[PDB]
């Protein structure tokens, strides 16, 4: 029932808004890439393939989508009846599909370097199926869109043959919803947790190996027993038990170099580390025989009592970080600009009469606009998260 002008306005203008920043930010984004050719970098060539699918849903659905939905009368006739019904779930299908390629491809490049599968010819076949097997999918919902005539307006409303309970409407909803949304993001999750875990995390024994023609040395066996002896001993069990495991595999890679007995020395770089004092401690250790002798070493386990990290044993510069960090963005503004939709369409089947009742205008305006701005933030997380992108921007200017 809540219908004032000082809404509408209002609310078309927040709808311009996704029309003009997705089309401006993604015809810039694809042209950064395709232009430049050094750009052409596999990753790029799928983004190129989600800057298309987001404008183009962006120009064609979001005027005639916000005007449906305003005066409940469908102006466009029934070719774009059936083509706004159909072109939303072909882009979507391809957004999501080129975001879980790129996280397929980075997991081949870092979990499986020596089995390559990029290729330009190839980037080009999977864009080709991904927009195949896309407006397949979307082929139903157009099929069975059509307008209704009647005294005072014309409707547009998907009407699927009448059978005893629907069960292939139902069906193809659930389908559509599970290959749009939930399949695709459980493997771009496990992708990049696997991804993640490799590019940011480490353990004892890829630190031992790091610090410490000939026999491979059986580490396995000798940490466990580091850990029983260091549990042992009064001098070192009270700091042991009060550090987190990244800076008790700095205490313990000590006790390899050194033993149990050499580390119980340090007493008061120990009471430091205990007391969480790990600025004061890193400079107390820095000045010790130890470090002297092993300056290298030393650096590196005095940088992990510091940060409480695995900094030290990973690279220093990597565009593999930048990267990962601003593809898991990307999916997570996704996942949460779709959830609140899914969920408005997924209720009719919960609870039918729910809906209807209340304002649900003002709901779905709500919910159709969020829905609809996935489609302009991704070349505002390439600005952000990436210098190369950002300086790509700066140079389209007059
Ligand atoms: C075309 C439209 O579809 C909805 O509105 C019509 C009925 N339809 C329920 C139904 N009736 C059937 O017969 N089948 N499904 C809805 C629906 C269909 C599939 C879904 F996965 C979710 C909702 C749609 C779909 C998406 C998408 F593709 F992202 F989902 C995005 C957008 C936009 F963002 F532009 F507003 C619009």
């Amino acid at each position: 029932f809540v219908q004032p002008a000082w809404q509408i306005v209002l609310w078309a203008a927040a709808y311009t808004v996704i029309v003009v920043t997705s089309v401006v930010g993604n015809v810039v984004v694809m042209w950064i890439i395709l232009a430049h050719k050094r750009m052409r970098t596999v990753t790029n060539y799928f983004l190129v393939n989600l800057a298309f699918a987001n404008a183009s849903m962006a120009a064609f659905n979001t005027v005639v989508n916000f005007t449906y939905a305003v005066h409940n009368e469908w102006y466009y006739g029934l070719f774009y009846c059936k083509f706004h019904n159909f072109f939303p779930i072909a882009a979507v299908f391809a957004s999501i599909w080129s975001m879980t390629a790129v996280a397929f491809d980075r997991y081949m490049a870092i979990i499986h370097p020596l089995q390559p599968r990029l290729s330009a010819t190839a980037t080009k076949v999977v864009i080709c199926v991904i927009w195949v097997l896309a407006l397949l999918l979307a082929f139903p919902q157009g099929y069975y869109s059509t307008t209704e005539t009647m005294p005072s307006r014309v409707v547009c409303m998907i009407e699927w043959p009448e059978h005893p309970n629907k069960i292939y409407e139902k069906v193809y909803h659930i389908c559509v919803t599970v290959l749009i949304y939930f399949l695709p993001l459980l493997v771009i999750g496990y992708a990049y947790t696997v991804v993640g875990i490799r590019l940011w995390a480490s353990n004892i024994f890829e630190m031992l190996r790091i610090d410490e023609d000939e026999a491979e040395k059986l580490f396995n066996q000798d940490v466990d027993a580091a850990v029983r002896g260091i549990l042992r001993n009064a001098k070192l069990k009270p700091v042991y038990d009060s550090l987190d495991a990244v800076r008790r595999a700095a205490l313990i890679n000590m006790v390899f170099q050194m033993g149990e007995t050499g580390v119980a020395g340090f007493t008061n770089s120990l009471r430091m580390l205990q007391q969480k004092r790990w600025d004061e401690a890193a400079v107390n250790l820095a000045k010790s025989r130890w470090y002297n002798q092993t300056p290298n070493r030393a650096k590196r386990v005095i940088t992990t009592f510091r940060t409480g990290t695995w900094d030290a044993y990973h690279e220093q510069v990597s565009a593999k970080r930048k990267v990962v960090k601003m593809m898991i963005v990307v999916v997570c503004t996704f996942a949460i600009c779709w959830l609140p939709f899914h969920i408005f369409f997924l209720l009719p089947y919960i609870n039918p009469d729910l809906y209807l009742k209340k304002f649900i205008q003002q709901v779905y305006l709500a919910i159709m606009w969020l829905a609809m701005s996935s489609t302009m933030y991704n070349p505002i997380i390439y600005c952000c998260l990436n210098d190369r992108f950002r300086l790509g921007f700066k140079h389209a200017f007059r």
